[PDB]
């Protein structure tokens, strides 16, 4: 059992291993991991065990960093609690590889080469096959949620502002396809290759706004597919909006790039590319490799539609961070 040590950052006590030194805030810390010689980040959780709905989000994410295993998906490195039992256990910290920065501070409004964008997309998609394989989708793919390095080697952050967002997410839906996802990158990818963002609406009916100027009015399949006839013939009833051209948006872009994004930013989440789909696209083809695409084990996640008491879930998270194994 390691000997910890206390101190006050972001307005509370840390107890923390002693292997752990160098902790500067990001609640997420930077720290050293002195006992391997990495740099990591430790998050300490916001009371995880107060309500049931805490002590199950707190089990989710133990759950799903437990799990992911992919070089381009944040795992777990870490995971431990000053508490000596179950009966005193009230605080949880996850540790993970530090990456140094996200996109938005890599990017920096710039523009960037397109064999850095496809290094940095064929990255982001080869992490979400892998956790879409397990079942998981993210849902608010976006810059900040995507952590790199002075290498730029990418790992996805928070899987399972609105700038990013699936239409269908906005309108809640509320069956959503592993796509949603894909149309994030959508948006990711054309901001790396023209150095602005692709739909920067004012608020929530803008940013829709946006989007239909670029995509054009939903066609005829969508419109089958929408029970509503209010919404139906508000749509319909709208000024008629042909697809815009991919070109004029970006000029001088791959013609590849263009073809791809033409693939992810259509509004029918059934006929978006899928993840694996698009690792396969020509774009990447530099990168490619469909024997180093690596897809999940199977993850049980029968916990998620159990109703159970709060101190069920608190013993679960205990049994778990008891049963750590750090990785190789
Ligand atoms: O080094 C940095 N700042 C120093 C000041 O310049 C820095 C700046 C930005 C970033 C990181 C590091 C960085 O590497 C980083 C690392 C982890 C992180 N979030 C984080 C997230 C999680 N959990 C999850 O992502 C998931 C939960 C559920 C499924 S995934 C976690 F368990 C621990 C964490 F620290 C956010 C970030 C944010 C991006
Ligand atoms: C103005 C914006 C119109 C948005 C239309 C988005 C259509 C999203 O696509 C829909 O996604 C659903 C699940 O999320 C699927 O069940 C539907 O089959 C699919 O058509
Ligand atoms: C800017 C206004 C756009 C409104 C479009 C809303 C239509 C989405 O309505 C969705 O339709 C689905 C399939 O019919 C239903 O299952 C969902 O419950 C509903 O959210």
């Amino acid at each position: 059992r390691p000997t910890f040590y206390r101190q006050e950052l972001n307005k509370t006590i840390w107890e923390v291993p002693e292997r752990y030194q160098n902790l500067s805030p990001v609640s997420v810390c930077a720290a050293f991991d002195t006992k391997t010689g990495l740099r990591v980040a430790v998050k300490k959780l916001s009371r995880p065990f107060q309500s049931i709905i805490h002590a199950k989000r707190t089990y989710r994410e133990l759950r799903l960093l437990k799990h992911m295993k992919h070089e381009n998906v944040i795992g777990l490195l870490d995971v431990f609690t000053p508490a000596r039992s179950l009966e005193e256990f009230n605080d949880v910290y996850l540790v993970t590889h530090l990456m140094g920065a996200d996109l938005n501070n890599i990017v920096k409004c710039q523009k960037l080469t397109d064999d850095h964008v496809q290094f940095l997309i064929y990255q982001i998609l080869r992490g979400l096959k892998y956790i879409h394989s397990a079942d998981i989708i993210h849902r608010d793919l976006k810059p900040s949620n995507l952590a790199v390095n002075e290498d730029c080697e990418l790992k996805i952050l928070d899987f399972g502002t609105r700038w990013y967002r699936a239409p269908e997410i906005m309108l809640n839906w509320m069956h959503y396809n592993q796509t949603v996802d894909i149309w994030s990158v959508g948006c990711i990818m054309a901001e790396l290759l023209t150095g602005r963002t692709l739909f920067p609406g004012t608020d929530h009916i803008d940013q829709l706004k946006l989007i239909l100027r670029l995509v054009g009015t939903p066609g005829a399949e969508l419109l089958k597919k929408i029970s509503s006839e209010s919404a139906r013939n508000y749509i319909q009833s709208l000024t008629q909006m042909p697809k815009m051209n991919f070109a004029n948006v970006f000029i001088g872009a791959n013609p590849l790039a263009v073809d791809l994004l033409e693939k992810m930013l259509v509004l029918d989440s059934d006929k978006r590319i899928t993840a694996a789909q698009a690792l396969a696209h020509a774009y990447f083809a530099q990168y490619h490799d469909p024997d180093d695409e690596p897809v999940a084990d199977p993850y049980d996640q029968s916990f998620e539609s159990r109703d159970l008491l709060i101190d069920e879930w608190k013993s679960l998270t205990y049994d778990e961070v008891i049963s750590f194994v750090p990785p190789p």
